[PDB]
RNA sequence: GGCACCACCAGGCGUGGAGCCUGCGGCUUAAUUUGACUCAACACGGGGAAACUUACCAGGUCCAGACAUAGCAAGGAU
């Protein structure tokens, strides 16, 4: 009902547009002051990323969400084809999908946006 | 046996001779793009081309290769 079930309200942002993914964009994302959420990936090996990708959302205020599976945050991302029912998708690995503008379909967003709060 | 000035007769104006214009052949050319050769090809392609036209020659670009499949990829395909 929260954290991981709320890909969901990704799933829409990605839908109406504003998943900025990937580190690249993801700053930009930031300074443009237009980031609002930046799931991460533990899985990333250089820590050079992970400081960086904090450094600069501790400079801004937006939110920091930890999420597992690279791999899944692809998945989440739409970093994908939907395939068959299955999914047997080729998934991207991801690693910030900074939510600029974030869907507008609201719903779990408000409970994340709680668990946003703390 | 007929018919017809795209036949002749009686003629008129001509062309063929000259200069030039233009089309065709040939030659030359990097290319001198090419179709058409008795009437029924040859100021014909409505073709009087500076560029475009342009099909030719010498070069330079660009993809305006949908779509499907498989890969590469947000630590970036491009
Ligand atoms: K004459
Ligand atoms: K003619
Ligand atoms: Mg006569
Ligand atoms: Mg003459
Ligand atoms: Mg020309
Ligand atoms: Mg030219």
């Amino acid at each position: 009902d929260l954290m991981t079930a709320l890909q969901l309200v990704m799933k829409k942002s990605s839908a109406h547009d504003g998943l900025v993914k990937g580190l690249r964009e993801a700053a930009k994302a930031i300074e443009k002051h237009a980031a609002q959420i930046c799931v991460l990936a533990e899985d990333c090996d250089q820590p050079d990323y992970v400081k960086l990708v904090k450094a600069l959302c501790a400079e801004h205020n937006v939110h920091l969400v930890t999420v597992p599976s690279a791999k899944t945050l692809g998945e989440w991302a739409g970093l994908c084809k939907i395939d068959s029912e299955g999914k047997a998708r080729k998934v991207v690995g991801c690693s910030c999908v900074v939510v600029k503008d974030y869907g507008e379909d609201s719903e779990g967003l408000h409970i994340v946006q709680e668990y946003v709060k703390s």
